[PDB]
C-alpha cells in the first residue's frame, strides 16, 4: 500500500518529467497529479531530487537483478560478458521515458549530477566486481578495471542517448553496436598480441 | 581582421556560458560584451547556436589535425592508437571551458543536440578512417568500426564530464583512465584467443 502510493507518485512524476521538463516540473505540479496529498507526499518524499533518486535506485536494481539473476543459469563468463549487455540495454528499452530523462538531465546542475553519480558509482562498482571475477578465473587478462567498467557504462549512456533522445539509431542499431564493441573489447583490436 | 573579430565574439560568448548559463545568455548579452555593433555581429552569426557550431567546428579542427600533425612523423600504428587518446585528451584540457559547455549542454535541446551531432559525427568519421587504415594494413582486425569509434568517442565524452564537470576525477586520473582502456582494446580482455 505503501508501494502503490510510491510507485503512483513516481510514475506521474516521470510523465511530468518527459511533458514540461525536469526543471520546469514543481513539487506542487507532482502532488496535484499524483493527488496523495500534501503531507502523504512527504513521508516518501522531501523534493525533486529525492523522487530523481527513487527513480534510478529502482533501475539500478532492475538492472542488476537481471543480470544476477541470468548468472544462477549461464555461467560461461564470455557468454555472460556479452550477453549481459543486451540483457542491459533490454532493461533501458523497458524503461523509456526514464531512460530519455536520463539521457537529457547529465550535466545539467551539480545536484542532478549527484544523483546521476549514485546511480553510475552503483552500476560501475557492479560491473567492476563481474570484470574481478574473470580476472580471478582466468578468462580476463589482469588489467585495470575502473577503465572497463567506465568503458562499458560510457558506450551503454552514449548510444542510449543516441537512440532515444537524437532518434539517429534504432533501438536494434543500438543493441548491436553495444555487443559488436564487447566483442571486440574481447577478442582485441589488435591482429597479433 | 575578419579573424580578430570573429574570435572576439566567440571568446565573449564562451565566457557568457560559463557565467549565465548556455541558455540564460542571449545574442543581445553576446553583442553589447563583445562590442563589435549588431550589424557587423550579423555578417558572421544568426544567433547563439550558429556561436557554438564555430566555437565545436574549429574544436574539432584543432583535434583532428593535432592528429594528423603527429602521424607525419610517427608510423607505428599501435602507438599512434594510444598517443592520439593522450593529444585529444590534451586538447580538451586546453580548451577547458568549451570542454566543459559540451559536457553540459548534451540532451538539452534538439537544436543544441543537433549543433553536437555535427560535431560529434565529424569526430566519428574521422577516427573510423584511422581504424579502417589500421584494419587495412593487418594490425587491426577486421570488425565493424563504427561501434569502436564510436566507444572512443564515449568513453571520451565521459571521462571528460567527470573531470569537468563532476570533479570526480583529476586530469591525470582521467588521461590514466582514457590510455588504459585502449590499452585493453587493443590487447583484448580476454586472456585466450
Amino acid at each position: 500500500q505503501n508501494k502503490e502510493r510510491r510507485q503512483k507518485i513516481l510514475t506521474c512524476s516521470l510523465d511530468l518529467f518527459i511533458e514540461k521538463g525536469y526543471y520546469n516540473t514543481s513539487i506542487r505540479d507532482i502532488i496535484a497529479l499524483s493527488e496523495v496529498g500534501t503531507g502523504t507526499f512527504y513521508n516518501y518524499f522531501v523534493d525533486k531530487e529525492d523522487i530523481l533518486k527513487n527513480l534510478l535506485e529502482d533501475f539500478a536494481k532492475q538492472i542488476i537483478s537481471s543480470i544476477s539473476e541470468y548468472y544462477l543459469v549461464e555461467k560461461d563468463l564470455y557468454e555472460r560478458f556479452i550477453e549481459t549487455k543486451r540483457l542491459t540495454m533490454e532493461v533501458f528499452a523497458q524503461n523509456e521515458t526514464l531512460s530519455e530523462i536520463y539521457s537529457r538531465v547529465a550535466g545539467s546542475s551539480a545536484p542532478i549530477d549527484q544523483c546521476l553519480k549514485q546511480f553510475e558509482d552503483r552500476l560501475l562498482e557492479f560491473y567492476s566486481r563481474n570484470i574481478e571475477y574473470g580476472i580471478k578465473k582466468g578468462v580476463f587478462k589482469n588489467v585495470p578495471v575502473s577503465p572497463i567498467a567506465h568503458s562499458i557504462l560510457a558506450i551503454e549512456k552514449f548510444s542510449l542517448y543516441k537512440w532515444v533522445v537524437l532518434k539517429a539509431i534504432t533501438k536494434e542499431e543500438m543493441i548491436e553496436m553495444v555487443l559488436s564493441f564487447h566483442k571486440t573489447l574481447a577478442v582485441g583490436l589488435l591482429v597479433v598480441n
